[PDB]
């Protein structure tokens, strides 16, 4: 019973199978459970939008033909060079950009066909997928991107996609993102399309990522922290009366706002007001209010000198105020500075633990 | 009834339907209704002018052939691999760079029949259109962008081109721009075009943008401002002699320059002068004017240098001016500044008022 | 009398048309007329020296075949897609890139037929095309950027190549450049190819450009003016003893150095001397020669501090030099620039009057 | 015995050669040996985790059919235009991203078949293969990168992937990498693939990679360590009351953050801390310790202000200390640097053999 | 006669003419004789070590089949459509990335066939090729760029490529590159490959190519000797005590690693030291001793304020210490450098000259 005549025989021009023709003409939809595996998720862009997927989709429906039934063994593999001799499903990606195929040395493709009629097809694919970000909260979020597969050419009463009850989604050992930090929700819901020329069926599925801070940190936050240190430190333990005090600060300034710039880089463009931003403001405003004050005591400084020439009354009643700003400032700052820090690391520390059950 | 025979018979070498002559030949040109759905917009190059657009677009036109009349029901949904053995219509876009389709699992493509002959072509395109956008008023503005569809190889008695009477442009819900709000004027016209060859049909839809400024106002208008404000203050509440005071104007005019710099960065090259133009000159020119004002004090110290050894007589007298050019400096610089902004900020408003009135 | 029928007629299998010889065999070349139309020129690349533009290909020559002579309309406006079953001319670009086609819903091609056998052959194509600009003189200058045409098969008693008579070159209307003027000159040569092969047929057409200056004056004309204003008045109104006259020198080099690098920036690396570096290289010089200037005064105070313990009559023989030197300094370098910026002006605007007459 | 009637009668419709049914049908699973021949390796992306290589892959495996037996010449080189009437194995790339072919002139493609039926299968490829590179010490470190070849149809009872046992992996004559040092380590291992779909099979070679450490010393090591030489003598060995030794501070400070976020700019963000990182830190740590002892000496200073109008006693109390710390600050900064630089080596030295050890 | 009948009649299903098998089969190797011309050379990219070349392939063979000998003209110029029904052979560049091929209006292909046999085959090619580039001498050298050319699958006993006799490489008139010189040198040598699978032919090309310097002199030997020469007059012809001197050198310091970095920016990462390297470095060594020598003036400044109060002895001894220093270096600096510019000048002229000597 050799191979190749049963081969053609079964989707051959002597049987009467119309690839045109959906299995079960003028009956219920035919149903499709969709399986994928992620082979290697990464590269997210966060300028335009979008990361990458290469995933191994896979979808089995029930065809009433093709069922031999009569072979020894009920599954049988067959070449992938005969897959255009068959009913397909239609199956498109509406958050998809490129999204090219794999042909390296031969199509990645396979078919299984089993005794009863179930097919497995299973497809190599790299996408690129439109993921529109929220970056509220930009070192520290939870990032949700999406996944959804419709049907392009049929109505609801035909080709009704749904998902696989066990092991949906999957993903390969040992696969790490530089980036982020995949979670394990899985998230799967039915979101059905409505158009003007008909309603169309979609699955969707999400993902949840979770940004690491430890880079953030270490290029933005500890740096823009020794500045405000350096600054602070620097001219308070200084002689009333320099040159080098007030350079100090316009130094500080150009330094904030080069990291100002520096940090706003990658990041798209974007009206709402993110976290970096607040905390480059805050400690912008630090430095700025640091050389107001050293300007307001060289002021009291020029009424000294308009007094020398109850002449010493008036002079001294100015020096303390000198002294007294030096110390208060001295004191005062570092303790705002601390409340601050402590307000804001808690505020984001509960936003994002709220976000995270919300999701 | 198979499917199959009269599918065939519909489109076959039995059938007498030629591919290559248009429906009513010799006759009255075939009318084409065309429909327009917005999948995503988005990704506006401010450099090269051009934006990217996923549309799905819609054609009907009527057919006497291919109006079978015998089966129970009107709507048949065909197979998307025999669009080759059908009369399109030939259809390209004007201001078009590159425009690809579609071919992820199954060609993205759908077509339908109805009883009477109206047909319904649905297309997934990516279209980079090109906008020759007017930047005369950079931050604020309404920026219109153009969509035109036109016939290549057919002239006006045949194929003209039509709108559709409800629902001729439409969005995706939830579709939102990181840069632009888009409106919802969503302006149709009919724009024929005139050659040597002949005279062709054209439809256009015109898009408006608005340009947030949020992300605008705290890149630039935000940093320029406090470096202004830092000049104003940290020099003028200084002693009259100190090597400090010269160098801040010299270090603010350097940051002014580079942030002029950093403005004109993502935009092109254009002959006319842009808002963000005038507005970083004005504050230049502050600075400028600062420095100036410190220099001319430098001079008449110096005349008071070249006094000391009716001595004291002109002393007072050049010292007096002095004191009284700081103080009128002081209350001087800002609300000459103040009246400037009042009047940039109100005249940009009334600009952009009539604009979006005008369009 | 079915269109089909005399469709396949003319070019089928029981015709003897065959597409792969020449019309006229054993006899007169072919003669080309080429008539093109630009659609969307722009996208000047001043680094890898190249241009994009969108034309529209139009060629006509006369077949002795396909001279049906049976039909009411002289005129026929045939399909696209039998494009494979003629005669069409090889022709390349010789100074090409890329040059891809057009497939938007339809090849974007046309074929019309007359009576006689004149055809009609229009293409869409964007081509990326190869410019060697001079930049002798950057900001003002004209750019002529070739487009030529040539059989690459076809040796010159084959397949002449002529121009249309009238309106050989087209520009859709209202077609504008951000960066350059396109002017009207439309220069049109036939430049014939010699090589050992044979000798092959060509015919160019010549474009001329003119710069703007409107981006360049701003950009770079104007900062590196304000800067030389902002160290000529600066230093020389301030007291003779100062480190801040002397630090505003070193600042001032380091802006005109940044600003040196930044025009060099998109440009790509020649051999020659451009007109720019003419400029930042005599505005640097006055700096430097500005900060020499100020060194030696700082030696004359030093021969003066050496005097001070006939002391007196030494002393003031060269303060009184100090004075003169300071003041002549302050009359002298603005004449002297003035004469510059005339001189330099007056010559450019002879030079590039003189370039467009020869061109 | 003309070649044309034998070379169709092997694999022609009237032999019962079926490309679609693997050899040895119903059998053992058919075993193939792979040799790989690597013709330029390079263009290694720290960026995006991936690199570049152009491959010869060569496979052989055992036909039963095909082996003619009538020929005096045991090895035929058939044309590479008949590659699609064999059966070619399935192989894809697990880490691929991309992986053209080649055509230029002809396909480059290779066919032998020996008298036995051992075939010989070369193909040319360039692969763009991702590498999860570990940057946990960034200048010295070894890396290594893998190709993963496996069936993607075919479960393990069919088509088992088997290495050469000679010369298995292959390097080109005179082939240097810019960057890095290849190994000649060339590990190979078999690492079966599970899903569940089924268990297919996959073989695996790694390649080791050093980096040079030339250009990284130059780039980076040396400026720091010029910069920190350049603040310790500097400050130090200039008079106790300066602006200048203060300002040398702050200037350095600024060299240090640029350089710092310029050492940080190929790397991808990564939350791992790199030794570049580390060394970077400590001279950063080193100039601030430096300007702190500054400000501490300016508070000495500041005491013997107030004390000067038992006022002398305690006057030299406070002075000497002020000599003591600076000559101490003197010696101790160098040895306590020298102590930080040998320590900082040795471990690196000893972390990287143990590295190169392991693996 | 009939153009067409003959046509076909020569390489028909009539004809015995297989494509497949190889002239001459089982005799001598075919002989084939490859001559180039290069269209457009350029755009050679320093980074990734390639460059782009748009050459003019042209190889002729002897057949024995069509040798038709039976029409007046010698020469025939047929289709170049019927191209793939003719023994090609196999041809592959080993250096290569991409290299695509044109189709535009038609493919650009030439096929020509003499009365004996010999055929001209020329095709138009853009390739991207990979040169190990040498920049042991960054500004000042000599590159060669390998072109070579190789027979994929065919041993030493087929198709055997040799170098035409006269006019081997030839170079379109009036071509020029922006940053290189091309030689007449034009070496041609045949190389033979050695493989496990077999030995191949293989014939190569080499161009010399020198680097213009007008481009690198503006760039960065004008400004950094500029900066040489400021810090020289500036520094040493003001004032012992000042803040201002030292401020100067940390400035220059700044210049001279800003400019450090940039000279190094579109270089790639390679470990041996290039020539401007070694005089960025010489210029930086002597800034470093500058500001060291002023460090040294400040101690002997301090030794005298100590000494201030047999103690002027003393103070006259060191203080004429501190003018001699001060003079020698006036004097001693330029000499030092003079004799650095002559004998780095000097060298590096030899070592070009010997280079173009060897190759
Ligand atoms: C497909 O699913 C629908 C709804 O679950 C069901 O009504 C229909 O019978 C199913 N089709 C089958 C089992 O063929
Ligand atoms: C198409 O429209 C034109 C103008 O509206 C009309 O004259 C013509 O009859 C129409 N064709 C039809 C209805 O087939
Ligand atoms: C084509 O032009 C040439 C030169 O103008 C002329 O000799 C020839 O007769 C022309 N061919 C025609 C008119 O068919
Ligand atoms: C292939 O290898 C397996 C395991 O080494 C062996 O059992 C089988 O017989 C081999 N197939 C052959 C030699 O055809
Ligand atoms: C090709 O060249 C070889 C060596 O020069 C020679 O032996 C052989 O006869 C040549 N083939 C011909 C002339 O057909």
């Amino acid at each position: 019973m050799p191979p190749s005549e049963f081969l053609d025989k079964l989707m051959g021009k002597v049987s009467g199978y119309d690839a045109r023709i959906r299995p079960n003409f003028k009956g219920p939809p035919v149903n499709v459970t969709c399986n994928i595996f992620i082979n290697s998720f990464g590269s997210i862009a966060e300028t335009t939008m979008d990361y990458r997927v290469n995933i191994f989709l896979r979808q089995q429906w029930n065809d009433p033909r093709l069922a031999y039934s009569e072979y020894p063994d009920d599954s049988l593999d067959l070449d992938p060079s005969m897959l255009d001799s068959i009913w397909k499903p239609d199956l498109f990606f509406a958050n998809e950009k490129g999204a090219n195929f794999h042909e390296v040395t031969t199509d990645n493709k396979l078919l299984r066909i089993s005794k009863n009629g179930n097919v497995l097809y299973s497809i190599r694919i790299t996408l690129v997928l439109a993921c529109p970000m929220d970056l509220k909260n930009f070192p520290m979020d939870v990032q949700t991107c999406i996944m959804q597969l419709e049907s392009f050419g049929y109505t609801m009463n035909d080709l009704i996609f749904e998902w696989d009850e066990k092991g949906a989604v999957q993903v390969a050992d040992g696969l790490t993102l530089p980036q982020f930090i995949l979670k394990e929700e899985k998230d799967l819901r039915y979101c059905t399309k409505h158009y003007n020329t008909g309603k169309f069926t979609c699955i969707e599925a999400r993902f949840h990522l979770e940004r690491q801070m430890g880079y953030y940190l270490i290029q933005m936050y500890i740096p823009s922290l020794l500045i405000v240190i350096l600054s602070w430190v620097s001219f308070w333990i200084n002689m009333d009366a320099a040159p080098a005090r007030v350079g100090l600060g316009i130094t500080t300034v150009l330094t904030m706002t080069t990291q100002s710039s520096g940090s706003r880089a990658s990041l798209p463009k974007v009206s709402y007001v993110k976290a970096i931003d607040i905390w480059m403001a805050v400690c912008l405003l630090f430095v700025f209010s640091a050389l107001l004050e050293y300007a307001a005591v060289n002021f009291i400084a020029r009424q000294h000198k308009e007094l020398l020439r109850t002449v010493e009354e008036m002079r001294k009643l100015f020096i303390s105020r000198a002294k007294r700003i030096d110390t208060v400032s001295r004191v005062a700052f570092p303790l705002v500075f601390l409340i601050f820090n402590i307000f804001y690391w808690i505020t984001y520390k509960i936003i994002r633990s709220e976000d995270i059950h919300k999701q």
